């Protein structure tokens, strides 16, 4: 039940049907420290790397047909879904990615190997650094797969549900032109608003979110790969850094380049720290959202009541605005991973930042999590929100 | 492969290999917020919160023994571990907690059920609400869990971890007295210490961790369970809280009460958000141990070279023969995962509203991780980095002699003049100062190490 | 008009009519980095040190008696407020401290040599090194300063506060078991509360402060000085550690004691990350009582409008809970504060932690801000406070 | 030596020489909150509002010729700095800024009444309110005046800072290429670059925080005035927000346009939060930068020794001659503090409710004085630092031979068998690999050199 594989350490146990090799059991067995694995996306942003490296290694003449054919094939295996079994290291390793860097080449060339010998495992006839890392450190893929990926959940989870709650934010308050509502600052009763005008400032600051988040993924298209161990590109070919990049935008269809100073994209992940930046300003636009239809739907009777909040589960007859108590709780999440976010990013030396999957952890789990919970407050609570006119025009009718 | 429930809003469908009802299958269909479950040891403290509770409801009269016994009996086995997977619920649920408890009443229902009839699920003998929820609201049930959780893993996994810690700077450090090493401030060349005295400081910030968990556990001892909704202790009779803190203390063994202001204890999270303010000083002092052991282990060539930091793993694929600090690595990002669930407890905290704080999962899912992955990397790191360090004891005395820093003192021992003339002769010659001590018939080469020991 | 003074590096300009020396104006030409001079409380603290140091160098027979005299005399002055001009350094200086030290050192000296030669300044016959400094590092002496300076605003101005606010709550509830009002989860209606009840949250929240105060202050107690330069105690006579100490127990009247492990002292500031932890929670406390006495005087026609809040300054007639604004902005600065703190006290390099003015300012700032505010909320706010009983028996009759 | 002075609540007494009134005395006297007064330049910015304010009221005809220019020529004697002692009251106030505009609003009437009847004070002929205050509410003017203080501190503080940075980092590293060190990844001996190279990723972080500041301004230059009290624009005329909005572009010689959506305006503060995270991003790159030079200039002999820092003054009192990096310590403070006063405009920013965010004083503290703070720092740090850093070459090529990594720059050139073959040797004499190149006969002193250059 066991195969024996090995690095310049020695030799080690894997479990027969698991692909991964030396270094990725050796990182399994040193770095106990919780369940937390690396995300699904930065797997298959990983795996696309790999993908485009090989392309242009095949190309530059640096890989046999066989091996080039078959590590490609073994990738778009993975990118099908058909290994999420095999990657099982933790967020919590070595600061550079390097385990899970190891982890993605020794199970691409085991699955090569295993179609090419008719056995898994091993280092031939496909090795997992000679090829499938060919031209690569962990210090310039770690960094790149980490840019992808944001890039692919941004524009694939969180742009999305923005622009849903958007066209629901529109929809409803279409006509809401006609609800005289009294404005209220400080708490206190003010003068005469809208509903709908009430609902343009919502409106407002989602679409602003959106412009912002263009402008923060500006510098994350930018990927390091040819940087190499310490930046300077030694053992990349020349051209390397700029075709590669190509590929991964004709793969992606999104407009990646190579970043032009590699030295910034290895010492530092400022860019990071930047859309960090603006995932927390809009956890705070949201948080107002939220806040306000959770004060206006307050009552039935001893609150505001001005709005009525869809009743989706179960003091009987009770019914609690369920939808921004976990949004607002995501949004809470997200100013504090902010806040990990920016620290590990002012924590690098020299040639290196090795804070590298704690960022990026933080940063897919905020896209993930303002998506998931957005695109729920939309479909549980903001298509089915109505207002109480009679109630808003009683209240409207005291106002000194 | 299905079976059907119902609740208030209607009928709905369950797969029949699972235990839960109608409610936690309406929770699980509407709030598809990503993959966060309840952590398990909360799930647990949950569990042992409804075993007191059905015990206390029992002595009172209002359990029937069948009910009660069955109950119990269910409980035991959710303790035992053997219904992990009937509990799918994600952390951004309502901001009570509520999904979650009817999550276990439910559970518990059920596995009574299927022992008193054959087929689980339902409300008849036991029924969710009103035998195993009853005399109970989320209200106070939740933050009830919520402490006896933090309790559980403080004293399960933190304390032990940081124990352990201690307990290797002891041992490793025991017989480091006689290396002496060049003290740095500013990252500029000082005067000397004992190898072992700058680990006695990481051995106090560890000891003073320890106390200051002590302290902060103080007010999460003390448990809602009584307030039930709003926290006047409505359908609670008198007593209840008393004695449930009691069971509940029994079973744990550990210094559980009711706390004596319950609207303190459903309004807000202070508590958890003070013992949060615990754990991000912990994950300070740790920062700056792990930097330490870093910086000193720094090279092997090229940087400091004191230490020599046990080689675990390749650390790069282009560069054979090259081995990082990885347990380091893993602490110190752990460190910075600390200090920002630190802020979303805070804000959390902060968000409460008259009779109720609604940011209940979120603050007590940051505490749990929080502690676990302190614990877990503390662990690593002593087993994979502190066991094993080595002073390099050339390379710290070469380091010690090269301090032009030493004159100061020198000064007592040689005399301010005198001290001076070796200064300045180690200048012009371009010489160390322990060449030019002896080149000056001062000072031997062993006379000059007596007088550099700290003393 | 000016006068030259000196050190190592040369000569110096400094004005006649100012008492400091060459290393201070030298700081004071090099970092002219925004106006935040030190706070008044630390330069307090850091004058009682220096007292206590001159005496036991004095009984450890260190000092000519003329010289411990008149260094005893000048800062006696310095105490009763004379020299507030005299000490324009700014927080953003060297991380250490030293040039507020040597501040301290030289102002002494100069007002020393002008009580013994008529003229200010200089270095004869009192050394501010030799004699002022005697014994001292500014790697102990910042520490310990930033350690009674903690503790003296603690006990002057926060739990005094905290105890006006106690008080206030206390008296004014007293008598609101009689109002039964409805309360509310999630903002939604439920079951009844009595008034007195609700506020007796409140009380047991800042009574719980008042505790965690306490149990913060224990470590805050411990004095680092005697550690010298690294630790050690290098040119500090055995001894001095505990006497020293001792001496600055007995003229504040509080409990201090010296530090039993010097290194860490010096090479971090966990008392103070821990002691801000405390104040962070506090500042949780605060807004949630500040907010929902917010949200009960919402009104007066189209809010809640359980309370009447003290009108006390000017949509004429339209009056606003001014007094919450200022205390929860107050509480927003602490949190911040309390990161700031977190963050310098992670950077600690070996024998030293070098963020030591910025720790310092951020707990100061937090305490006064808190106690300013809370004392300011109390007057203006919490003493006239009354229910509007109509109203509260109104929403009560309405819920179902 | 007292003026009396009288508003809807009452009659109050001013000091004679102040020409505040009622309703800022009233504030100073009810708000003793510390000592933090308004900033200087949010100060500047809401005269610039009023002048222009006024001024475009005069063009809709709703101010006489006499009280229009005695308000214009007012304020411009503010903006000439000679009323700089009148505006005591203190950040922590009401959270709309109220106090604050209530005391311009006082302070320009009485400059105006003095010069047109030569008493101070009052509100005849000009009235703070019904003049001063035409057409405004301090919900849409002070929100106006918070983004006109942040256009004008970055322009004039924090973008000239970075440029100053950037020049010197530039020009310092030009010649900086043939300077030949050793890379380090997790500390460890890594392999070569430039020395120029290395500045080059701290050249780019300072290039990409001038354009991050760039996308940052954008919404900063969308002003609220004209939304009046709630956002509807209710006593202000149809198209007095462009035309304010022109006359502050004018003055101001800045790209300041109108807020299309009002209400957004008032009720949030979202662009100043996205801002203030740009400033945090700065913060972290000047902490990496600033670290580093630290780090590399450490010792100067027990540490790395490969940067020599300008010395400006003595280091320390026991041990004469030690200097330290002094304005890398205040650089890294100030980051620290920008970092902290983020969380503080984040949580602040994150309160609104409905209609207006009422925490606008301490936002805008925060936001200028992060901006003041980097701006003073980053200046000293390359005048008394950056401008006088020079290598320590003999060191930097010392260290440069001792790294075992170097094997892997020598493989393409000498073969991988001959490559291991020298290293080999170096590990068995226990000497360097260029010392085992030139033993071995395969590679000068000279040849090595070139081999390593990065290429
Ligand atoms: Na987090
Ligand atoms: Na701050």
């Amino acid at each position: 039940n066991y195969r024996i594989e090995s690095d310049s350490f020695g030799e080690i146990q894997i479990e027969e049907k698991f692909y991964w090799g030396a270094q990725t059991q050796r990182s399994l067995n040193n770095f106990k420290i919780s369940k937390q694995k690396m995300p699904k996306i930065l797997i298959r942003a990983l795996a696309i790397l790999k993908k485009c490296a090989a392309q242009v290694n095949y190309e530059f003449g640096d890989l046999e047909y066989k091996i080039a054919t078959s590590i490609d094939k073994a990738i778009d295996r993975i990118l099908a879904g058909e290994f999420e079994d095999n990657f099982p290291l933790v967020v919590w390793q070595t600061g550079s990615g390097t385990q899970t860097n190891m982890n993605m080449n020794e199970v691409i060339a085991s699955i090569a190997n295993e179609e090419l010998t008719g056995k898994k495992g091993g280092k031939f006839p496909v090795h997992p650094n000679d090829h499938v890392n060919k031209g690569q450190s962990s210090n310039d893929s770690f960094p790149t797969a980490m840019h992808i990926a944001t890039v692919l959940a941004t524009k694939q989870q969180l742009i999305p549900a923005l622009n849903n709650l958007l066209t629901y934010l529109q929809d409803k308050s279409k006509d809401w032109d006609k609800i005289i509502k009294i404005g209220r600052t400080h708490l206190q009763d003010a003068t005469p608003l809208t509903l709908k005008q009430e609902f343009s400032g919502y409106i407002t600051q989602i679409e602003y979110a959106l412009e912002r988040i263009e402008d923060a993924l500006k510098k994350v298209y930018l990927l390091a790969q040819g940087g190499t161990a310490v930046g300077t590109g030694i053992n990349s070919k020349i051209g390397f850094d700029i075709k590669f990049a190509q590929k991964v935008a004709e793969f992606t269809q999104q407009p990646f380049k190579t970043a032009p100073n590699k030295f910034e994209s290895l010492a530092a992940h400022d860019a990071l720290v930047e859309f960090s930046g603006t995932l927390n300003t809009i956890a705070v636009s949201l948080m107002k959202i939220a806040n306000d239809i959770r004060l206006l739907g307050s009552g039935p009777r001893c609150g505001l009541g001005e709005l009525h909040l869809p009743e989706n589960e179960p003091m009987p007859g009770k019914v609690n605005p369920t939808q921004v108590e976990a949004l607002t709780m995501v949004c809470t999440q997200v100013m504090g991973n902010h806040v990990t976010v920016t620290i590990a990013g002012s924590n690098g030396h020299l040639e290196l930042n090795v804070f590298k999957p704690v960022i990026i952890y933080n940063i897919l789990q905020s896209i993930e999590l303002l998506s998931d919970s957005v695109n729920s407050f939309v479909t549980h609570c903001v298509k089915g929100l109505e207002p109480n006119i009679a109630r808003i025009n009683t209240l409207r009718d005291k106002s000194l």
